């Protein structure tokens, strides 16, 4: 028999499991140490095993046996590469980008910031400047382009109506949310839970993509959670308290042996408080691709309102041929003189004629 | 004998009720736990209850019995959905906007800031820039457009003369005020009282609108109440005090099963202290529509002096049909070019000709 959950190991070798609500609910389950030792798995796995109801003198269910682990033979689970020891590479198994629901705006997305397997991406915009629905569109496209990829969406510190909008509009993909109604400890719990789950899932050589609403909101939430860390960075920020979100985003990587972990998250800047500017800068050095969204292009209601000059990716050539290298080099040389708004509208007119590759052809 | 009020449950199951002034008075009455347990009501769910002539040896009145509660059968109260569990949606039961008392400025308001049942709205303006009587006009219009809606007005940290002006000019709708003469404790008491009152009134599937004068003044009141923040935010804010106005404003929501809660509150920016800019940004991400008011437009005495480009709402299409969707799309494409003062003067000249719908026709 297999009850299933996300293992959270307690100090004493036994652990706990949560339910499908992806929040601590009364349906938690307890996990014994002996079986995990028997199969010697790594923390945060999608654990399954046989269990027995709460015994007399026992207030909660307890583990009796295990039959199959992580949907695989437990013996095979005994030997596997460790996630943190996987040889990282640059994204070399690119996800070819072609999505129907909006071929033009999605053309802008593809042509300005490519997305590949294991991309450590980050999108940075001021408040109320085009984030959540953009993430929604990206998720919807991915759920059609690569049905094999396990796509997970995480929402921290956001409005409930957006949560329900996604849950209805995601068409069955794992949508996890934690509205601002919950105390920040709930945010941290859910975030780290999904972090470990994704890590252990990717460790199996799989391709995982996490779309994180409100990452700089999550950073402010850490600051609230941030108990001291010591010295105050400029703007009320903590020095090392960004270490946990730093590792969270740094998980995004390409692995040369198969599988990948790509995180795209929404960051806030120009909020009038140095805290957010410093947070964004601290993340900018850790992500491998950044998407600046210019507040003025949004004020002009040009979507996507991307600050093309400031925006850019790292190692396009590994995702883009020398031919695309040269054509985009020419585009940079030329559009440097074209204004962002006029450039955007010009590109809109041109690409409405043909697909990205058809435009290249 | 029926006493009607808002049960404030104390620690020991016995609670308190207040009087019509919505301020602590000598007329507060005590309540017993047993009947509340019998009818399984929720905090602040409009309580109608019986009692007796208190006995001797009791320093305060004590409750005997209950006859009818929530103006409904108390037994049915035993099983009902809870407010915090209601499935929130975007406002989809729109309140069609047609306001006679001044149809021009209110034309500007309706055509720039849609109002629907459950609108979590926010309006921002520097000091002395057109707030209080604007809220007054909104309240007066609502008291003619939807007589079925229970309209409540809350005034925090404001001048008494405005309080009397409203109480005379509201024509019987619930006007609650707490002048700055009172210490901040009174502000907090009244604010949370109204919070619970509105929440549990909406819990009955009803439509409630709260018009909150002085929301940023209320934020500064919290700052005076800001007990620590731990680390001091830019300007002197609290991390945990802002949680309470955050939840207060986030109460505003649209419910898919009927009823809604709409809060429109007045906010302050450009006050020369980082506190207010930080607070405005903090609320901006929590409200579902924010209305900037430009100080320069007010200096020109343009009412409403709205910074049209900066101002905007979320999910207009959910309130605005495809036809209106495209119409406002064209209007945003065009009016971006018109300068605020001349833009609004032109808008007055044009829309003064016809009603909004007639202008569309
Ligand atoms: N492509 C788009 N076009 C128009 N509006 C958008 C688009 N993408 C997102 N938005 C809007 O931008 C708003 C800001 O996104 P969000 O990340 O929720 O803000 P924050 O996280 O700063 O509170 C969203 O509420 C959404 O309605
Ligand atoms: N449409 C308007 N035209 C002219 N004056 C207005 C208008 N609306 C509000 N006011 C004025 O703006 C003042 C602002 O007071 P208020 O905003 O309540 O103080 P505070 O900002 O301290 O809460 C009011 O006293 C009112 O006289
Ligand atoms: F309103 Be969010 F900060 F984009
Ligand atoms: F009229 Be408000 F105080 F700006
Ligand atoms: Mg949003
Ligand atoms: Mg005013």
């Amino acid at each position: 028999r297999l009850v299933k959950g996300y293992l959270e190991i307690s100090q004493d070798g036994y652990g706990f499991l949560t339910e499908n609500l992806h929040n601590l609910e009364s349906r938690v389950a307890i996990v014994s140490a002996g079986l995990i030792k028997q199969y010697a798995l790594r923390a945060g796995d999608y654990v399954v095993g046989q269990a027995r109801p709460p015994r007399e003198n026992e207030r909660y269910a307890t583990l009796l046996k295990v039959e199959a682990v992580n949907n695989l033979d437990p013996e095979a689970a005994k030997n596997r590469p460790r996630f943190d020891e996987l040889t990282p590479q640059f994204p070399d198994r690119q996800i070819r980008l072609e999505t129907t629901p909006d071929e033009l705006s999605t053309r802008v997305i593809d042509l300005l910031a490519p997305i590949g397997r294991g991309q450590r991406g980050l999108i940075v915009a001021p408040p109320k400047a085009g984030k959540t629905t953009l993430l929604k569109k990206i998720a919807n496209a991915v759920l059609k382009n690569e049905p094999d990829i396990k796509v997970i969406v995480l929402l921290i510190d956001e409005r409930p109506e957006e949560v329900t909008d996604f849950r209805e509009s995601v068409q069955g993909a794992e949508v996890i949310a934690s509205t601002f109604d919950e105390p920040p400890q709930n945010h941290i719990r859910v975030a780290e839970f999904v972090h470990e789950r994704a890590k252990r899932i990717v460790e199996e050589g799989g391709h995982v993509m996490i779309l994180l609403d409100s990452i700089t909101r999550l950073a402010r939430a850490n600051n609230l959670v941030t108990p001291p860390t010591g010295r105050t960075l400029s703007g009320g920020l903590d020095s090392a308290a960004l270490y946990f979100p730093k590792r969270f985003l740094g998980a995004a990587r390409n692995i040369r042996g198969g599988g990948s972990l790509t995180i795209l998250a929404t960051a806030l800047v120009e909020t009038g408080s140095r805290m957010d500017d410093v947070i964004f800068e601290e993340f900018k050095g850790t992500g491998n691709m950044e998407l600046h969204l210019s507040r003025r292009l949004e004020e002009r209601r040009i979507f996507p309102a991307i600050d093309i000059l400031k925006s850019g990716t790292r190692r396009e050539e590994l995702l883009l041929g020398e031919e695309v290298t040269h054509k985009m080099w020419l585009l940079r040389k030329v559009l440097a003189d074209m204004d962002p708004a006029e450039a955007m509208e010009m590109l809109l007119a041109r690409l409405a004629r043909t697909k990205n590759n058809k435009e290249f052809l």
